[PDB]
């Protein structure tokens, strides 16, 4: 049920509804010879919408406005990229072009800007050192420390509990580190056990890439991490 890498073509995204008011999105995207899956979150703002990350790429980014506006019908109004790699930033213009307000803490900025990436329009204060926490209208944003990179933020929507990790939380099947070219590994397993200390009442937990579960991936992401590192 919940949709996977071959059941979306790339230019293609799915909503799949988690909660009330909160959905994920995914998509897909050519990474190095290869189509990945991305998942991003959707959560009601009231009459808005607060969309975390893209859906990796212009072309999906317009598609995901498009598959939102027919499927609910309320204007995306905000838009938090939880760090600077294209699979969360690659789709920033198409969102200002739309009328979205695009943000990210300091660092992301300053990240994409080098890595020659799309930058979020205003930065988020209050994120600067790990274990700092910030509510942004229906969620929490969480820097948990470096991880999958140095920058990257989680998010908790606390009418659902719903945890998104984005790419500092990998999918249960997943045995093998990915892309960890800017990862800090050796504090990747600190960085998730402050993610389970801040959100210990998660019920559902959605990873950068794959299938949602419960707080059970967050010691499976740590134990590959370590295996990647011994
Ligand atoms: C989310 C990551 O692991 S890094 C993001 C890169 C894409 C990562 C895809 C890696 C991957 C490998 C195996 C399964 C799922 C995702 P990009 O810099 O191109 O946005
Ligand atoms: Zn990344
Ligand atoms: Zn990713």
């Amino acid at each position: 049920e919940y949709p996977t890498v071959s059941e979306i073509p790339v230019g293609e995204v799915r909503l799949y509804q988690i909660a009330d008011g909160v959905w994920s999105h995914i998509a897909t995207q050519s990474f190095d010879g290869a189509v990945y899956p991305s998942n991003g979150l959707i959560v009601r703002d009231g009459d808005e919408l607060l969309l975390i990350d893209t859906a990796w790429g212009a072309k999906n980014t317009a598609a995901l406005l498009a598959e939102i506006e027919k499927q609910i019908g309320l204007p995306v109004t905000r838009a938090v990229s939880t760090h600077f790699h294209d699979d969360r930033v690659g789709g920033v213009d198409v969102l200002r072009a739309a009328g979205v307000a695009t943000y990210a803490s300091p660092s992301t900025r300053r990240l994409a800007e080098v890595e020659g990436n799309e930058i979020p329009t205003h930065s988020l204060e209050g994120l600067s050192s790990s274990g700092d926490a910030v509510r942004f209208g229906p969620v929490e944003l969480f820097y948990p420390g470096a991880a999958h990179s140095t920058d990257n933020l989680v998010v908790y929507v606390p009418s659902a509990s719903v945890l998104y990790g984005g790419c500092a939380i990998y999918e249960l099947s997943r045995t093998s580190a990915g892309n960890v070219a800017d990862a800090d590994l050796a504090e990747w397993p600190t960085s998730i056990e402050r993610i389970q200390q801040h959100y210990p009442e998660a019920q559902f937990v959605i990873p950068g890439h794959g299938l949602p579960g419960g707080l059970d991936l967050l010691k499976h992401t740590t134990n590959v991490v370590k295996a990647h590192t011994n």
